[PDB]
């Protein structure tokens, strides 16, 4: 059964840091795929290296010394997502906050971007994301510093958040999220218990997302601003 191969796949060092649900939810699809020769884990196993990162032990230990050096910026430059996002970090989050500065975020997918929020002075922030490893090195950090953070080991397309807040962070995440379960990524939004949202698309190869995003965004949502930065294209939208 999947509960069984979820506890063998977990047992792996390459995936024991991994939210259960996603390995679930992954087992889950390659069953009715296949029913299988059993090894269905194959098709989840080789599924799940490139659905996470593609983050390994080597680059999370190397951030969270980099961290507790006060090197916050290294840290960000050791997680892929981050560190193309760092060059022009300062001009994406003022273009950002620049109407409203916020007191809770939530940072969807949030990766290791919650570092750069602290170092932006936003006082409460929530984060999830499908790999333990991240909240290992954010957390001891927000803890070592008072900080506010909070670190949830969640896959949106299970379970969506739970948490409130004045802003949402979801950067270069619903490509991902629709091309996995259609309807999914619009559905999250809808879900999202903000006024606000951050959204992004990688500028490089919905071949066109700012025709899909426009088009597709449910009558609720407006958008306030769009601007490209660096490598993504970014949406502020809010929610009524
Ligand atoms: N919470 C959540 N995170 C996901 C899901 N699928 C992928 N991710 C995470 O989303 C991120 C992709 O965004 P990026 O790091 O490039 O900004 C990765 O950190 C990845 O592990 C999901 O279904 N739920």
């Amino acid at each position: 059964n999947i509960n069984d191969a979820l506890t063998s796949i977990l047992a792996s060092k390459k995936y024991r840091a991994l939210c259960p649900d996603t390995v679930r939810r992954i087992l889950t699809e390659e069953w009715g795929r296949h029913k299988s020769p059993k090894q269905t884990v194959e098709a989840a196993r080789t599924r799940l290296h490139g659905i996470c990162g593609a983050v390994t032990p080597e680059s999370l230990k190397a951030a969270a010394a980099a961290l507790s050096a006060g090197d916050v910026k290294k840290a960000l430059s050791l997680h892929a997502s981050t560190k193309e996002r760092l060059a022009e970090l300062d001009t994406l989050y003022d273009f950002i906050f620049s109407a409203e500065t916020p007191r809770r975020v939530l940072d969807i997918a949030c990766g290791l971007n919650p570092l750069a929020l602290y170092e932006r002075g936003i006082a409460s922030v929530w984060g999830c994301d499908i790999h333990q490893g991240l909240g290992d090195v954010i957390t001891p950090f927000a803890r070592e510093k008072d900080w506010d953070f909070t670190f949830a080991l969640q896959d949106v397309l299970c379970a969506p958040p739970a948490e409130a807040g004045d802003l949402a962070l979801i950067f270069k995440l619903l490509p991902l999220l629709e091309r996995e379960q259609a309807g999914s990524a619009m559905a999250l939004l809808q879900s999202l218990n903000t006024p606000r949202m951050a959204v992004s698309f990688p500028t490089r190869s919905e071949a066109n997302y700012a025709a899909w995003f426009e088009g597709g965004l449910p009558a609720e949502f407006e958008i306030e601003d769009k601007k490209t930065i660096g490598t993504e294209l970014i949406y502020l939208i809010k929610k009524n």
